[PDB]
């Protein structure tokens, strides 16, 4: 289960976005997502639009510059270390001592049939910590 690079993780398929599916972190807002755009492959920089369920059944949206430092995706002060990513469908990252499993928007109707490398890495790294499910099928689509 050889991981792709942090840049390859950030960029993913280059379209759609990623929803936070499972995390060790409690109190996360439903429908937490990130979506990359304006990808600069040479610089390894992008625009990230991120947010979660807001009011009125609409996603919140905030933007930031995403970049790479070592094997971490950097957004503001958040350095999300890539534990495993396939660059296509899912990522397992570590941020602020939490283990997070993210899924591409194309993978949301197969939440029980994810890349074995992603689920194995998530299950290994979370240890004895309870998991929390953040994605639900009724989450809105990614912002456009």
């Amino acid at each position: 289960c050889d991981t792709v690079s942090a840049w390859q993780s950030l960029r993913g398929p280059g379209t759609g976005g990623y929803y936070l599916f499972k995390t060790t972190e409690g109190g996360k807002t439903d429908c937490t997502y990130v979506k990359g755009s304006n990808f600069n492959d040479a610089a390894q920089t992008a625009t990230y639009t991120y947010g979660n369920m807001g009011s009125g059944n609409q996603m919140t949206q905030q933007t930031a510059s995403a970049s790479i430092s070592g094997n971490a995706i950097v957004v503001g002060t958040d350095h999300s270390e890539v534990m495993y990513s396939d660059g296509s469908t899912c990522d397992v990252v570590r941020l602020n001592g939490q283990i997070e499993l993210w899924i591409h928007s194309s993978a949301t109707s197969n939440t029980g049939n994810l890349n074995s490398c992603c689920t194995d890495k998530f299950n290994q790294e979370k240890g004895s910590r309870p998991e929390h499910v953040v994605y639900r099928s009724t989450c809105p689509n990614m912002p456009q």
